[PDB]
């Protein structure tokens, strides 16, 4: 049915095993009737830089540069890049904003990072006070689809790697529930590199069926429980 | 000394607080007669995109991009871009790598980010073997000297932001000590803009006394346990 979805993208080749994920998310939510749009960050050459040259206005303090100060007062002055401005649109008219991209560091792929640090801007994604659940994006879904290189096995508590709810924290919690975000149950599709070639086939077929019926789904308590236990 | 240390600092200002505690590292280092680099990353327009530029001649596979693939054959093959090349060179050099850098949603700033996904590429810092304890930068200290818009308080494990232990991980265990960094403590200054003229210069200059016998200190337990544990 009647929803918007935002699908931010962070891989460099298109024929790769996030691609295809991409593109069954684009397929099975186009079936749905759902509006679909993508952020290829890579092919869009998305700057990740957080600088001076993201406010083309007077700016509020030309002594001292202080991202977050100048990036608020042009948020509110329209005097944001457009790239900025671009992306916040797309994020303001989603419903769900899926993210699509291998674990680099135990995190996003720096593009990715960017577009967190440059988009989420204080205004626009959240404000003080107006952060955690009264963040400026509540109302709204975010889902991490992650791949891996170690396998589910390496990712749990007593493996080497720890939990993989480890290091969702610093994305689900500190990023989007700071912006007022629901989440979503992350997609982790471990290790494709070393499945066999029906293993991943059957990776991206779990994702398509989970897509069926996501929109019955409920968010995860995104708490200190959740991701750690005790 | 006889010891060098590398600052990778990653501040838009030179006049910020995160500038004064870099500039602070440097004057202490220099003055116990250490051999002192700093790569700033935005006076460098440090390249945080992980793209087919980072490998010059002709590629592994030119038909599917594999980054990770593309970039171990390139670091074997003597073909990483210059920019690469010039930081592994002064990783490999430092006996001490100290990261100088405001949280961005409780990771580094994206700028940062890319020089950890670019320059710590598999066959500098990490193979299969050698990772963890047995990564490939063993015997070098690491620390992140990392600076909050928020308080102590907010990151305590039951505060808004959980224990600062907890973002910690995804770069002090899943990107340092997976390198084999020995990791020393951090050194988080918590909210400087919040805090008097003094308070701030107590927390550079203790930054500064620390950095007196950084050379006698023990690196911490970079486990599960540290990060989560009772
Ligand atoms: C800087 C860097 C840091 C990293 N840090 C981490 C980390 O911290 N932790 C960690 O676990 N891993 C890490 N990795 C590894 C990375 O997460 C994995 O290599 C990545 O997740 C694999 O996803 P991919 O799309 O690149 O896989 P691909 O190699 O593209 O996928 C595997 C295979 O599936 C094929 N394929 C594509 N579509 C389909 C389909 N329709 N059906 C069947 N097969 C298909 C592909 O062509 C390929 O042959 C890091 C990698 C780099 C480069
Ligand atoms: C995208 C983004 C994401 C963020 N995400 C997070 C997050 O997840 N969690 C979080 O806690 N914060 C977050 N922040 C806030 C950020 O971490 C802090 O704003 C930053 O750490 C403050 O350090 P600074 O050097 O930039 O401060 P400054 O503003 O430069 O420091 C305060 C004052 O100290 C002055 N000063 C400089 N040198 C000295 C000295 N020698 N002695 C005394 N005073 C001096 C400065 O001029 C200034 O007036 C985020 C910010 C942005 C822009
Ligand atoms: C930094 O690169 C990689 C890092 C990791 C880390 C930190 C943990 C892990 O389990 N697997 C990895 C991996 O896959 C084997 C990588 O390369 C593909
Ligand atoms: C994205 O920006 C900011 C984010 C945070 C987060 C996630 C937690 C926090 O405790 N403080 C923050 C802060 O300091 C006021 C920021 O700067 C405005
Ligand atoms: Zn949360
Ligand atoms: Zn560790």
């Amino acid at each position: 049915a009647g929803k918007k979805v935002l699908i931010v993208y962070a891989h460099q080749e298109p024929k790769s095993f996030n691609g295809s994920l991409k593109n069954v998310a684009v397929d099975e939510l186009s079936r749905q009737g759902c509006t679909v749009t993508v952020s290829d960050l890579y092919a869009m050459n998305f700057e990740p830089r957080a600088t001076d040259k993201d406010i083309t206005g007077t700016l509020s303090n030309p002594e001292v540069f202080n991202y977050g100060v100048e990036t608020h007062e042009a948020y509110k002055q329209r005097s944001l890049a457009s790239d900025i401005t671009d992306e916040q649109k797309k994020v303001r008219e989603a419903d769900l904003v899926i993210f699509q991209f291998p674990l680099y560091w135990f995190s996003v792929p720096a593009i990715l990072k960017g577009w967190m640090d440059r988009v989420l801007c204080q205004g626009f994604a959240f404000d003080i006070p107006g952060f955690y659940d009264s963040g400026l994006l509540q109302g709204k879904l975010a889902l991490l689809s992650v791949t891996t290189g170690g396998t589910a096995e390496m990712y749990t508590k007593t493996g080497v790697n720890g939990d993989s709810r480890y290091f969702l924290w610093p994305l689900q919690h500190g990023t989007l529930h700071f912006c007022g975000f629901k989440v979503l149950a992350p997609q982790i599709s471990f290790a494709p590199e070393i499945a066999s070639e029906e293993e991943r086939k059957g990776m991206v077929a779990a994702w398509s069926q989970r897509l069926q019926t996501i929109w019955k789904e409920e968010p995860i308590p995104c708490t200190a429980h959740w991701h750690f236990g005790q």
